[PDB]
């Protein structure tokens, strides 16, 4: 009976990611990290993550991970902004970045 397995959409609970996907990039899974608009994020790493919904065509701008182009990641059920689905770097060549507050975390399925 864990409690602490799976990460679901904090506003609607659809399915995303699992405490055991979780990816220390550089050393941790936890970032810090801001945007242009100055909105701070405390950013989860997952290797691995489903429900969502990745939105146009990836950017190298602003990259917060050296390597790596970002596409939005939308809740796919909700549309609520989780995150960021990075691709194109190396070591891995792709993963989520997912903001810890926007997910509820709980027992496995
Ligand atoms: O690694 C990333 C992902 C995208 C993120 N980002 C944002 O959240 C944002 C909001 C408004 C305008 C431009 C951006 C941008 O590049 C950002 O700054 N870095
Ligand atoms: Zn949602």
């Amino acid at each position: 009976a864990p409690g602490a397995s799976i990460f679901r959409c904090r506003q609607c609970g659809q399915t995303i990611s699992r405490r055991d996907w979780l990816l220390p990039m550089g050393g941790d899974h936890e970032h810090v990290v801001f945007n242009p608009a100055g909105m701070i994020f405390r950013v989860w790493c997952f290797s691995l993550a489903q429900g969502l919904r990745l939105i146009g065509a990836p950017s190298g701008e602003f990259s917060w991970f050296k390597g790596y182009d970002w596409t939005i990641a939308l809740c796919g059920q909700c549309g609520s902004h989780l995150g960021w689905h990075y691709e194109g770097g190396s070591q891995p060549q792709t993963f989520f970045g997912l903001i810890k507050d926007r997910l509820a975390e709980g027992p496995a399925d």
